[PDB]
């Protein structure tokens, strides 16, 4: 199969969908890889490697001219012409979020293969867990940054120095995000407390950092006493914590919320953590995406049929949305994907 | 050498200052050992442990009839009467805190030597830091016990559990006593901060525990705050925590100070914590003696005269006080007790 | 809805069935909790601070007046009287544990929803787990106070001193008892041993506890060999060690049964461990049993055929005995719960 | 005694030479506080807070006018005015660098303490370790930031996630910085190799880290591998490092020397990182030096004659230039503390 | 300086005394070193890898004819030709135990210095430390593989299997090889007791281990008790363990003394263990001398005058015996090393 590698387009988006260790892979199992000039430069990924991996270094439409294409981002409207029928993209879509897109590729014919829905059997979506996980590795790094009194916070260190006090970092969620985030705040001296409603989730916390880490129960009286006190505040989850609860916090006290000033405490909302390394997304990423990448390359539509998860990655195909959240979401023809493959 | 062992009759002390083990040595080396009946049923050592040994099991009198008698404590009163010049005993003196017995020893000629005033060159008295020991090691275990509602105690469990909020445990003082009870607590689950003087000493606290232990510059500010926010306070020094702060305490917090109930909070004063568990005391004793009793009873008084330590232990001999520190607290002529011992 | 909070009556109970942090969250949703003077002051929970939390402290009477009725312990005879047909009474029953009890209940039609028995699909017990929990902590702590000579115990420490070898700490069962004893014993200073029939949770419990603990098969050789040189034995399973193994032990060793002398080994046998630390045990359960309060509270009985787990707690309404091993062990007409609910 | 705390000056410094909590101690033994108005809110301490602390909240020109005037850092040419000669000025001055400064303290006939000079017995700088540790705790922090791909790093996370590697961090130095620059980089879950030239430190290192850090002989050879590895690169010493192995760094990595781009490297030169967290800085360094302020508001210079290592601390008296290193560096007349003292 | 490097002809050994990185340093500041080809096979230091650093390949004489001769292991009978008086030779001598060298030593008027006698005023050997260290690592190693029933030994594994209890090791000395081996041992999973005499020594190894490993105060009970139950016995001191004892020990327990079957128990004794594993153990050994070396080829014998730790490593100079040990061990004429030097 050929198969290809645009560069990301979308502003800031440096990451990029294949390695050239995944198109080693490729290229040494017969198939053609033809990755975009400058596509993995955002990630220290240099056209040379690409070429010593047996890759094909091409230009926009070039790329764009593979059987399938290999994205991190959706399509932007820039790009809607190189949507078409018989080819099978496969990025992150997040359609259910912008119609525009849904009607495109519905339009186009085009089959889509969301990272997002892909899913197994206990409901996990393995190639979203990746950024989830550096998501929370990078939360305490960012909060700690702006506890610094340059960039307007509080001015202090999350572990003290000895003699000192370390500080409170406070996470409310014990789940992907919740646990890489403890992690790292726990190894950077913190008092790490966190919460989450599930108790065995929180017994399971409890074994692996020994008992260094605070769990409590997330119930309101924990949640309002635990935000009262913290100079970090990570939010991992999705109404938790009211605009009420903000003027308890100490000023300084800043707030990174992965799902400016308000009372003294600083807000740091800027969507892509991961997009701050691009590099380790991108590893993370693709060491997940090339598997499935591999078997649609091997096996083309057929890999969907013989894969109940990766099949789930369907959204688009033929004109029809075979993705049940899009369509109720924006009312539209739910096709069962097994069927519209059929056919 | 014959060398007697008698049991403790100050009431409640189970300890003994020999072990079958101590005696099998001296007995291998040739001397005759008499441990009176049942000097070792404090601490669980059989009359038959130390027959095995190749002790003597003999009547109170006999056991002090030998050259050198190495006991626990002092000499009560009713045994005043065995004192007498040409026996050597070993055992912990504290004259300073007993003229009675200090005036008995000394018109008595026996020669004396206390525990607790061998020293070595660095200033450490290596006979009475395992008390010390086993006391920071107690602390927190009768904390906890205390904080049993039953006892009057706040009613919480140091560790909580997962998903309720461990207990805080302030630990005033970062010496052999404090460190050992930051040991325990830690290892009981309760959140542990210990504050010192010393920012040395608090480094290396930091170093040992990893970042587990929160460690506090002993500043009149942090040791307000600290005692004000404990549940178990610890102190471990010996006027650093007055009746005012007692008042910042929550209620049904306890305190033990290593070194009854007031404004609501649970007071612990019961002296010698390390007999509560008189066997590990008495081996963490007699590890550490042994080898004196070893050297007296092969060289005699010329042990000392061949460490400076052993020499700094004599308190009495024939009549002279050799220790200044006894005698600038009875008003009493100091004889040097290289001084002594070579006349 | 109109929620009462009893005060415990059965002597020695201080635990209480609601918090003031649990009240304010059922205030804030408009219900009205009538909390009977002094019902918290057992764990440290004042009148004053339900009053903020929006509660209005009533006398005894009054507070069985509400709808609901939310209590740690099972009715006492003289409480029989409040039991009404629209009373929801949400509490430990034990009811296969006392038929006076039973039959009192069913003749009054009361609605009563155990603790004990809701139950997750997996089959855990959700509300009891939290007391299984901090009795664990407990076992450990209870073990070494019960090891102090003064209590008649061994009288050594668990953790010894440098130099002295620290005692045997053997836990019969890897179970949820289990698990949180090790945790505080390892803490102590011991050589936990844990012994188990599972060979995957000792697999697991390595993985947790490094290798810190000694995990062995439990095998009748290894039970006879680890009860043999245990210092301290914990019990957390429920014939499993007969007085024959007993003769085994070292005199001054204690049993701690989680599920007086009698040859040399000290038993302790005092029910409620969780008791000892009530405000701890009052947070570790209410924090587990408000949601479902909430759930009461906010759609009455529909709750319980809106949530399996919580309709398995149904053990009586309008006279049915809804609980089939009640029923069976006394003898009785078992209801389905789902079925007794509709009619 | 009249303590005068002016407030920092120069640009960009937060931190404030006394704490509220140190004004209670001074004005708790009788001594007069003029804190200017202002000083600690970089810190986040505000006047009120330094007022309830019983100190006098008062201009510029009243600081100054106290008989010893506690800073921060070195007076600008703006502040040289208020130097006069009964005054004792006590902060960091690091005369050998400013030769101005020091002609300006000599005519003026100002006695200047400095904190870094000093020194105990062993060595040590007790005032300037606290800020040895905090630029260590912040040199990971910052590094990790500027591995960014926004700033220009090489885009990496120190850690990684799961199934992809974490980055390489060299220390050089196993000093103070070294150490603490150590356990946070270990702590983000960073591969960490520390250099250092003395063995004994690096065996004590290795008891403290167990053996997750690596330890590495600061050979030629050594340092050269290590460098031309190292994703982050912190210096901790003071031509380790030549531009000649800067090439050998992968571009991206970026390199934080306690002590822009070229080739690809991206250099970190930004003076006072404790700058950055001035709350907790404030506090480690106010947490030593408030008890030598003690001493010298209670005895005045008489202190330095009772303190060898606060006497090291004199580099200016009634324009004598008490301090070796700076006497010889500008050549001017050397004039032992003691001597100047006692005329 | 011309510095040279032979092949060490005793059999077996396989260090080297300079590494191509010491070689780099050494020809970096203007010195030519020639290596005897081959000296580093045994080590997998090619001569090419010699050649890239700048040294000579030279004979086995060439290099002999340097000033300075550095090595591993002493002269051989078949070397002592090549000692002459303007010769300066350091490397591993232990003259106190071969009078025939000291004696050819003398004779030939030949400068010796030792790298086991360079001693630190505290007392360390930092240059016989590295193999202390390695040797220490290596013996619980070399104790599994004898444990292993094809060699004879019990048959067990250090750290058993979940489910199975671990093997006792215990370790006779807290020194360096003792400190070392108890690190592996306890990486291994064996139940690790350490026994040593020192008191503070086995309070920094409580705190440094945790309480995972298990100090005991070395007495006469101890050491016949933990001998007993040893899977694994680890000398590392230097009459302890007689043969009485070593009919206590279970058959099948091995025996490694870095400090055959007898009674079923299996003795190691292999002398160097650092030989086994020489590329390690050369680069250990070559990072602690390179710094003398350099200072050596520097200031030639100056650098001892300049380094009191230093100049106690110099053993023979111009017929002079200068170590106070030898000289009295064989009874020759002693001549302090300072004065032997200037003259």
């Amino acid at each position: 199969m050929v198969i290809g590698v645009p560069k990301e387009i979308k502003t800031l988006e440096n990451r990029v969908a294949l390695t050239p260790g995944g198109v080693e892979s490729l290229v040494r199992r017969g198939h053609t890889v033809l990755v975009e000039r400058g596509a993995g430069e955002g990630s220290g990924l240099s056209d040379a490697e690409y070429a010593r991996a047996g890759a094909e270094l091409v230009g926009r439409e070039e790329a764009w001219g593979a059987e399938m294409v290999v994205k991190v981002k959706e399509p932007l409207p820039e790009e809607y012409g190189f949507l078409r029928e018989g080819l099978i993209l496969f990025t992150y879509l997040h359609l259910a979020a912008d119609r525009g897109l849904t009607e495109a590729m519905l339009r186009s014919g085009v089959t889509g293969i969301a990272y997002e829905t892909v899913q197994l059997p206990d409901g996990t979506l393995p190639l979203l867990v990746p950024m989830s996980e550096v998501a929370g590795r990078m939360a305490p790094q960012v909060g700690a940054q702006f506890l610094e009194k340059p960039k307007g916070g509080r001015g202090v260190l999350l572990g003290g120095v000895p003699g000192v006090a370390p500080a409170s970092v406070v996470i409310l969620g014990g789940g992907t995000v919740g646990t890489n985030a403890a992690k790292i705040a726990l190894g950077m001296g913190a008092q790490v407390t966190i919460l989450d409603v599930n108790h065995k989730r929180l017994q399971y916390l409890d074994d692996v950092f020994g008992g260094r880490v605070i769990t409590l129960t997330a119930t309101e009286a924990n949640i309002k006493k635990s935000v009262q006190h913290a100079d970090l505040l990570i939010g991992a989850v999705l109404k938790l914590v009211t605009r009420d609860m903000l003027s308890l916090m100490k000023e300084g006290a800043v707030i990174v919320d992965v799902a400016y000033v308000v009372d003294g405490v600083v807000h740091y909302g800027v969507a892509n953590m991961p997009g701050a390394v691009p590099r380790t997304s991108t590893f993370a990423l693709t060491n997940q995406t090339l598997p499935y990448v591999l078997k649609l390359a091997e096996k083309g539509l057929d890999a969907l049929l013989e894969d109940a998860a990766l099949l789930k990655g369907l959204n688009t195909h033929k004109g029809r949305l075979t993705h049940p959240g899009v369509a109720e979401a924006f009312g539209l023809p739910y096709t069962p994907p097994e069927e519209a493959l059929r056919g």
